[PDB]
């Protein structure tokens, strides 16, 4: 049996309208194993409002179990520690995993958009780049849109630790050259705790 | 199984395999070695043939009451890039069991990286330092090295993202060099150098200056 503990999604912690939660996952549960149980703690204080799903077989003939705990936004953002403790009913062993927001003064992401290189302009598709740098902690969401509508054809690097202790990443949106040369307006939007309203967006066009 | 999981085998650095004057090494590491354990021994094999030039370091104590033992094998650049398999077999002296790990370069047709340089965003130009960006894309395997230079000298205030798997099965990454706005303003030429097995002479460079 092996245990994984996952943080809330950056968008959830940052929107008053959304609900952040932490997720505790147990794999390699033998069909023989007694009921997998969860005890959840917030800064050492046990809480009882988690939601556990029955075990589910996997493509390797093992079972998997998932417990979800809703968190308060300010609790997560204030650096509270979430601990999941996993055991089997009537056995003594336990495994504990903990997760919390990185500690340290939050720092505002600097967001810059970059057009395609002239050398790439010879191709049928071109790259639109959004540099996001100087942010702390690394929890962040980056999306693209055009003329107000979500664009999907992008990939974003993981946050990378910079020499000054902040993070940066790049997001690359691929578009048809014709759409770029038509003058369409593309936008990068970034959500982060150290932004006003937790949100900023920057435009990019020819 | 707890035994199998305490041997790790690491590849050489991408830059070391691409220049025959550098020294690419495969590294076999055994952790959780006990003080009650006889000497940790290594046998190394290249495509199943035993080689004898590895260098094994004495056990080094870790701050968790265990020892780590490392063996380092120098590899021929051409062997690694041609896909030979490297095997490390670990045993304890006087006992018969062993644990084997194998590594080799990623399989798949290599693909040449396209390298583009991008100047700072006009909005960044109001700052004291600006970002010069190198976009490297379309490459395979993901083994790659990127560095920046100017006027002969390595520039070293730069950081590079890990490769990211793209939809077509190739990789891309970005490297960001940070430089005083003044040095960009003065018309200094900055260059992004890229080393990858699918590049002619394993190396290409692209430069950027104020325009
Ligand atoms: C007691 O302590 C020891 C020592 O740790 C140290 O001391 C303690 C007290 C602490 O202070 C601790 O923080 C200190 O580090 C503990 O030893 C550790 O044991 C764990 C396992 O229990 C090992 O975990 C693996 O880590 C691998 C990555 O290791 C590298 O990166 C970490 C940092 O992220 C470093 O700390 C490591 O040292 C490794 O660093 C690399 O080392 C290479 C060899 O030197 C370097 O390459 C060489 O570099 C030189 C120049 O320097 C030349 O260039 C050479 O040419 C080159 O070869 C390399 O640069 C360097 N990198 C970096 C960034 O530093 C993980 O890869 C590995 O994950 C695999 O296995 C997992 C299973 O455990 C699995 O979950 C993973 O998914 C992954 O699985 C693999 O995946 C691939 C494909 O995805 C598959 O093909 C594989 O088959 C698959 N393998 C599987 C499934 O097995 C592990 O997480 C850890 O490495 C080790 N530390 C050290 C220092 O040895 C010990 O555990 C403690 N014991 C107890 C009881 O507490
Ligand atoms: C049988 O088949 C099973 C299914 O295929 C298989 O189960 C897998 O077992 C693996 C090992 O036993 C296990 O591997 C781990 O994976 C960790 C990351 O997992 C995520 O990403 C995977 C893709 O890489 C996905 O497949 C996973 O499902 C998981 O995906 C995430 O899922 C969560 C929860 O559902 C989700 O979060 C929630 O999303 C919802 C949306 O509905 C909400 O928004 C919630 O609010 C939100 O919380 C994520 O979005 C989702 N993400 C993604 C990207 O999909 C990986 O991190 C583990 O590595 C760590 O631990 C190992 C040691 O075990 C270390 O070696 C390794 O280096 C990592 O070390 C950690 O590093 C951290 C620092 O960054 C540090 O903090 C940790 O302490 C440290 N841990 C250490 C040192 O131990 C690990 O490799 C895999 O996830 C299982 N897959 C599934 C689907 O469960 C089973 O093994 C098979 N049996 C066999 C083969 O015998």
């Amino acid at each position: 049996s092996s245990v994984f503990l996952f943080p809330p999604k950056p968008k959830d912690t940052l929107m008053i309208s959304r609900t952040p939660e932490v997720t505790c996952v147990v794999v390699d549960v033998s069909q023989e194993d007694p009921e997998v149980q969860f005890n959840w703690y917030v800064d050492g204080v046990e809480v009882h409002n988690a939601k556990t799903k029955p075990r589910e077989e996997q493509f390797n003939s093992t079972y998997r179990v998932v417990s979800v705990l809703t968190v308060l936004h300010q609790d997560w953002l204030n650096g509270k520690e979430y601990k999941c403790k996993v055991s089997n009913k009537g056995l003594p062993s336990s495994i504990e995993k903990t997760i919390s927001k990185a500690k340290g003064q939050p720092r505002e992401p600097q967001v810059y958009t970059l057009p395609p290189s002239q050398e790439e302009m010879t191709k049928n598709q071109v790259s639109l780049t959004c540099l996001v740098k100087g942010f702390y902690p690394s929890d962040i969401a980056v999306e693209w849109e055009s003329n107000g509508q979500p664009e999907n054809n992008y990939k974003t690097t993981p946050p990378v630790l910079d020499s000054d202790g902040s993070f940066f990443l790049y997001s690359r949106l691929t578009v048809d050259k014709s759409r770029w040369q038509e003058g369409n307006v593309f936008s990068c939007s970034v959500m982060h705790e150290a932004l006003h309203n937790h949100y900023t967006q920057k435009s990019l066009s020819l």
